[PDB]
RNA sequence: GGCCAGUCUGGCGUUUGGUGACAGCGCCAAGUUCUUCGGAAUUGGGAAAUCCUACUGGCC
């Protein structure tokens, strides 16, 4: 099952072939994603899990942001995705 | 495999919408119908839907 702060690669939709971050879990089928750059948290995108590829990387920055504040900022989403690309 | 609900000429751009196929807006291209021959108007197949191919979402 998906986790808050987990990296996904979008496989369907107009934003396909981008990496994004799961920022909310609705149920086991639907989540919300955002990247803090072109898709910011105030425009988070509803996605069927079948249209994402789960990646084995959860950003601690995003996960810690939600643990301490219940939210995530656009700056932390951008930083998490940038760190993911560099390491992986 | 079965059923329900969807999408429509091809291409690419887009921090627009859509879970998605896609759509919107844009321009490029093809077919077709026009022309004042500069350029306009259109759009899967089919005479037709409770039809069909392809594709998408859900259920079994």
């Amino acid at each position: 099952s998906p986790e808050i702060g987990q990296i996904v690669k979008i496989v369907k939709g107009r934003d396909r072939d981008q990496f994004s971050v799961i920022i909310k879990r609705v149920d086991d089928r639907f989540v919300y994603i955002a990247d803090g750059d072109k898709r910011k948290v105030d425009r988070a995108k509803r996605k069927n899990m079948n249209h994402l590829k789960l990646i084995d990387h959860i950003s601690p920055e995003v996960r810690h942001s939600f643990e301490e504040t219940g939210k995530v900022t656009n700056g932390k989403l951008r930083f998490a995705l940038k760190k993911f690309l560099e390491e992986h």
